[PDB]
């Protein structure tokens, strides 16, 4: 609702990124000129005053700016607009500090009769880093470049603005010591070439500054020229202080790109796997043909990437089920094995559904072998070939885009009549037997639509009849299966349930386990409406069972006249 | 931390043994030894035995850090041979020092970093959108539930699956438990009910604007909103959707999708990251099959005698019509198993809750059955289950006549047995 | 607690209970199982199933550790197909302790 | 020299031989062995057993630097049955092959 709440900006908003990178750049200079403002002068020369006044109005503006702009509640993790909580958001944390940052310090000091406690207030300017942090912040998250690279980048950042605040707060205690004293300070016993740097407080500053910033990057890299040392006791122990800290920082930038080289990258990975294989190659004297399909092996392994989706497993399973039904579901309704099925349980199998990437030429299940996963060949051709006894592996065919197999494994589970190999690489939608099966027997009319599409497949060279006769018998059980359902639901009297499975499948009269159509035991309950759909249904009225009962016999039996006179009828 | 104390004391006690070998030379040849000889700027060391204290602590402490770090700056320096030796034992046992400092801190930075954890996902992630070509409408939502992942951390719990399935029950007992419990719709039921349920619950987050289960589809996962806050707008045939309930802590919706067997009739879209509860449609089902017991009164909270929705069942109702049903299905499936002649898988029912007794909508038992095709191991099974051997069926057919007439005289003898 | 096998699994291992205890807490209708023990170290599951070729009896788990040496299905097999006489050895001596391990009985 | 199969095993992994000789000693009840050397180069061992599901005839300790081509039993046996006619060829080519070598077993 930001129509209530208005005159506040999204912290995404535009106008504001500008200003953002435009605040970044000013708080970069005040956070580099404070250390040499603190330094270097005693107070701001005349020629360097209006900057100050500037970039305190900058900062002043940037504080308005953050009274006003939204930002997403880390708990809620939604971005709230109300003016009060962004002020209390605000004057809680990261107010006070900015705010005094933003003092003309420098004026304070100046009318102050000159003392320097004030001046030591300067320092607080330096958390206008914080914006650099923050900035830092963004471009890590940012996936464009490296998570590692940009903690070196930090770390570059830290130690340039390390080194020239040392460098700054270096000179500073050289002017501590008064200047009759100045040939005790480092600086002004300094005669670097014939140049004795005397009177030190009165050279230009960028001789000063590059000097004293020398001193600090020569520390930095720990090269201790020793042309630039220490001579006070209050230098010497700034000295260890840096010196320590120094230490420990640049001990963590080696290690971040110490991190950086052995994380590595796929293709390091890739190098280092094919010499181990150019190793293997080498001592067994291999065919170069053979070398290259080898080599393409592990090229198109790494170039080839879907280990993802087990990294997608985390993205929770609707939106798992909305990028398989994206992306899946368009090959699989041009599957013939689906094909006039009902699309929920082909949606079903689109969820359970596995890409994958068989080589070329690599077997996807061995001759006569119990399959676990029913694969879906998509967009490439397959070999399937099948070996006997007599152990002739002719191929029985290249099954070619949209096409299925493996579910001769699955739908009666017989061992794999053809092995499977590959011509080329292809897509495989692998699909596990037990997903299958249990979608099965959720939609047992489902499975006797597999089986359908069986029989539409049945004339063609779908299986040989001797495979496909196996399937048959497991065919001929399901039928059965429903024959009682359909038995037992007529002496229930739910009609929904007939009507549905009988147009579903099951429209002749099914004999049970006793040879019984529904038609007597619908005439025992008395049930006349049932009798009416099984006489629209041609079960024949004659049938006596194995055991020789009539429809008309028990119907006679029973006594439920109207259903005697229908059945007569 | 143990190291940079290491660090801190050997250099304390470098400085104090490097400036007490400057005082193992006589007071005379001080000029020989490293401070003795020390003109830092304009100040001379001269009596370098009579300085303040604290002036050559910080000078020989100066040494010893800038040494430590390796920065040789040369004002100071070893002269003598006792000191020269000492630095360079100090400074060989510096370099194996410092380089364990160096190696230790970068073996905790390659140990890795959550935000490298999520980096790596995150970018294989994109490069997975990018070669597998998906629409930006769903990419901003799989970088977004990345992001949440990163947000709640719950993914170490299901990074610790290797605990064993007791225990991860255990974890789902203490804390999906006391909310199965508290929502009332799924709350009256058996302990087995609530806790097997429990354990196939799975974590679920969602960012604000994200539509689970649309008005219209069919709901495969059972939510539950424990913490958080949903919205349940019934989408019209113009479009608008009018927010019949804010689903709160406490709500689950989806259960008409598995019980009713409708897809939802109003989408429910987030409006706040909710602790969501996956549960599958599929499994749902099956918990009320095997718990159709407690699925009467469970049913009697949700959907039969409940006003809150205003029906009772508008599907055919089962949670006791298939009940009845069930009594005599599962006897039709041992006697569909004694026609085949499944002896394992006949035990499987009995062992399920089959009664042997029971007759089919004709009569015949598995008895029956078992002895007129004639399975005489499938009978001997049932004989030790001590099946009425003189129960007939609507035919006047008893189980030793039903032998006779199919001619199986050895199902005979084990009937007269 | 680590349950390793439950009623209806196809058995591939034979498990010796070695030190530690073994719950084996046998399946009953009533969705809670049962409480029946097998027993602790000098044991043994699994056996039964593989010799007879049916899937697991009962479920079986670990009450508060068990060294079990597992024994592959083939390979027992071919042992009690090589040891004919000597595999008969076994159910012999199993329905001995059956009348005593209703366990098993 | 490292003795790798023992008398009266079960093998399911059959060795083929390639480089060095070897001894198929067939230990005697009396207490030494019947040190008949085991041909090696070209040659194998630890097959009979399962070529006709007898107890491993003869230990076998190799004598000199062995690299073997180790067979395992089940999926042998399993490309027997897939090329039948060829399996019985091999049974025999085996008897064929023993028929002059005169083993002993």
């Amino acid at each position: 609702g930001h129509n209530d709440y208005k005159y506040i900006i999204h912290p995404k908003n535009r106008w504001y990124k500008a200003w953002e990178m435009f605040i970044l750049v000013w708080a970069i200079y005040s956070s580099l000129f404070t250390p040499m403002e603190f330094g270097f002068f005693r107070g701001l020369p005349e020629r360097l005053f209006v900057l100050d006044i500037v970039g305190q109005i900058a900062f002043l503006v940037d504080i308005v700016l953050q009274f006003f702009v939204a930002y997403r509640d880390t708990q809620t993790y939604r971005t709230v607009y109300k003016p009060t909580r962004i002020a209390f958001r605000y004057l809680k944390s990261h107010f006070l500090m900015d705010f005094i940052g933003c003092f003309p310090w420098d004026l304070i000091y100046k009318a102050s009769g000159k003392h320097e406690l004030v001046r030591y207030l300067l320092w607080i300017r330096l958390f206008r880093v914080r914006k650099v942090v923050e900035f830092f912040q963004r471009l890590e998250k940012d996936t464009r470049i490296n998570y590692l690279f940009t903690r070196i980048l930090k770390l570059l950042f830290v130690e340039v603005y390390c080194t020239h605040t040392a460098a700054c707060i270096f000179y500073y205690l050289a002017t501590t010591l008064p200047p009759e004293n100045e040939g005790y300070t480092w600086i002004g016993s300094l005669k670097l070439g014939d140049y004795s740097y005397e009177n030190f407080r009165e050279i230009d500053l960028w001789k000063r500054y590059t000097t004293a910033l020398y001193f600090a990057i020569v520390t930095m890299a720990t090269v201790g020229y020793g042309d630039i040392h220490a001579v006070n006791l209050r230098e010497m122990i700034f000295v260890m202080i840096y010196v320590s800290f120094d230490m420990v920082l640049g001990a963590y930038l080696i290690g971040n790109i110490t991190a950086l080289i052995v994380k590595g990258s796929n293709t390091e990975r890739f190098r280092d796997k094919m010499n181990d294989l150019i190793s293997f190659m080498n001592r067994k004297k291999l065919g170069r043909d053979l070398r290259s399909q080898i080599t393409g092996h592990v090229r198109l392994q790494y170039d080839s990437h879907y280990t993802d989706t087990v990294m997608l497993q985390d993205i929770p399973a609707s939106i798992r089920a909305k990028i398989a039904q994206l992306l899946y579901l368009p090959y699989i309704k041009k599957v013939p094995l689906f094909k006039g099925c009902s699309t929920e349980f082909i949606n079903q199998i689109v969820i359970r559904l596995h890409e994958e990437y068989f080589l070329p030429g690599e077997v996807i299940t061995e001759q006569g072998n119990v399959v676990d996963h029913l694969y879906f060949v998509c967009e490439g051709l397959l070999e399937a070939l099948v070996t006997k006894t007599d152990g002739s592996e002719e191929s029985v065919t290249l099954l070619g885009p949209h096409t299925s197999f493996g579910d001769i494994s699955i739908i009666c589970n017989i061992s794999q009549p053809f092995t499977v190999r590959v011509c080329e690489l292809c897509h495989l939608l692998r699909l596990d037997k037990q997903s299958f099966s249990n979608i099965l027997e959720i939609y047992f009319h489902d499975g006797r639509t597999i089986l359908n599409n069986i029989m539409e497949e049945k004339e063609s060279n779908d299986r040989i009849k001797k495979l496909e006769s196996d399937i048959v018998i497991h065919i001929g059980k399901q039928e059965a299966e429903l024959a009682l359902k359909v038995n037992s639901a007529a002496f229930q009297g739910d009609f929904y349930q007939l009507k549905s499975l009988i147009r579903s499948g099951a429209d002749p009269n099914k004999t049970d386990y006793d040879g019984r159509s529904p038609l007597h035991l619908a005439a025992c309950r008395g049930y006349e409406d049932i009798t009416l759909f099984l006489i629209q249904e041609g079960v024949d009225v004659n049938l006596k069972d194995k055991f020789g009962h009539t429809p008309l016999f028990e119907a006679v039996k029973a006594g439920q006249e109207g259903v005697i006179g229908l059945l007569v009828k």
